[PDB]
């Protein structure tokens, strides 16, 4: 497909299957600082799966790598917060990190795709 505006829906999809696995539920909405008061002291940008909708569903993003930064922000914050590798949030973290990217993989190769097929003639 050379279509430039395809990332958006499927985007969207991806994020219904995120949104059902299990394994998001401690991502799904912004960390309380009431359970973990120290939390902003150790992450500079908070990110969740919420946020990450409302901006695409707002017009927010302007291409498919920019969701992908945001995505991968709140998998490197739960690294970052976890105080062992062994533990259960950021344990979730990994397995979910593995199945978006082996999903994201195609979106961003196609929109790159359809990129360059639109500018296969821009200097001509
Ligand atoms: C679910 C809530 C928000 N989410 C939430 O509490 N966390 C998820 C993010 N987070 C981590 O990534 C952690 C990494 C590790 S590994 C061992 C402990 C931890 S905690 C901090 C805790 C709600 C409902 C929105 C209030």
């Amino acid at each position: 497909s050379y279509d430039i505006q395809a990332w958006k829906k499927q985007c969207e999809e991806l994020l219904n299957l995120i949104f059902q696995c299990e394994d998001s539920e401690p991502f799904r909405q912004p960390v309380d600082l009431l359970e973990y008061p120290d939390y902003r002291d150790i992450i500079d940008t908070p990110m969740d799966f919420a946020t990450v909708r409302e901006t695409l569903e707002a017009g927010n993003y302007e291409s498919p790598m920019e969701l992908c930064k945001d995505v991968r922000l709140i998998f490197s914050n739960s690294k970052a917060y976890t105080p062992s590798k062994r533990s259960r949030i950021y344990s979730m973290s990994l397995r979910l990190s593995a199945f978006f990217e082996e999903h994201i993989s195609s979106v961003l190769s196609d929109y790159k795709s359809a990129l360059r097929f639109h500018k296969r003639n821009t200097i001509t």
